[PDB]
């Protein structure tokens, strides 16, 4: 039978799909390690590998980006998990290795990719502690061209007032995205800063796993795709939105968890974002 992981149901994305809307039409760009696009529960429609040493896409040897995948779009069907936005449209933009690291150059690579081939929504399930002016300018790009951009907001924890957030979650164009578990409460490597933006489940999320199976991982790199999916659900019953609108609807109807520093504007809620 199929499962649906507690941070699916913890964003309230059940209720849109009772509405009717699963993503359906929406392009996600699923900026990461590849999408196993054999996996039974995952519908990859396209893609392109920007890491020299692995051509193909299609394939993932990390599992990193296989697992977000499943976050944002597990199939609804008999088996498996399921995702935020199970009818998106999930484009698998390999700009990491196997061994889940890339470089800048890649990076913007994909998301140059992401804009030309014209993706509603980029997940970027990464980061670092310092960007570079490249990738500033084509996620401004990204951004100003009319893309939702969800970046993880690290996993550095707390270090006493200071930011920890990494690029390019730090930017102000994308979202920045922190953890918290099944109880709300911030996972103690969640990165904090004053451009932290939102949280949402980032302990022990179950998701798909390349070879077709399944397994729990934790991150901000988990919590992301929650938002990215998110994003997807919103367009899907607001084609006409904006970037910057479902930006702004993500972040006002979250929920109130505690400090801003730690927490951002708290939970998101997609139910109360889509009305």
């Amino acid at each position: 039978a199929q499962s649906v992981p507690y941070g699916i149901s913890q964003i309230k994305a059940p209720a849109l799909h009772s509405q009717g809307y699963t993503g359906s039409n929406v392009k996600v760009a699923v900026i990461d390690s590849g999408i196993d696009s054999s996996h039974p529960d995952l519908n990859v429609r396209g893609g392109a590998s920007f890491v020299p040493s692995e051509t193909n896409p299609y394939q993932d040897g990390s599992s990193h980006g296989t697992h977000v995948a499943g976050t944002i779009a597990a199939l609804n069907n008999s088996i498996g998990v399921l995702g935020v936005a199970p009818s998106a449209s999930l484009y698998a933009v390999k700009v990491l290795d196997s061994t889940g690291s890339g470089q800048y150059s890649w990076i913007i690579n994909g998301i140059e990719w992401a804009i030309s081939n014209n993706m509603d929504v980029i997940n970027m399930s990464l980061g670092g502690p310092s960007g570079s002016t490249a990738l500033k300018t084509v996620v401004d790009k990204a951004v100003s061209s009319g893309i939702v951009v969800a970046a993880a907001a690290g996993n550095e924890g707390s270090s006493g007032s200071t930011s920890t957030v990494g690029y390019p979650a730090k930017y102000p164009s994308t979202i920045a995205v922190g953890a918290v578990n099944s109880s709300n409460q911030r996972a103690s490597f969640s990165s904090v800063g004053s451009e932290l933006d939102v949280m949402a489940p980032g302990v022990s999320i179950q998701s798909t796993l390349p070879g077709g199976t399944y397994g729990a991982y934790n991150g901000t790199s988990m919590a992301t795709p929650h938002v990215a999916g998110a994003a997807a659900l919103i367009l899907s019953k607001h084609p006409t939105w904006t970037n910057a609108q479902v930006r702004d609807r993500l972040e006002s109807t979250a929920t109130y968890l505690g400090n801003s520093f730690y927490y951002g504007k708290g939970l998101i809620n997609v139910q109360a974002a889509a009305q």
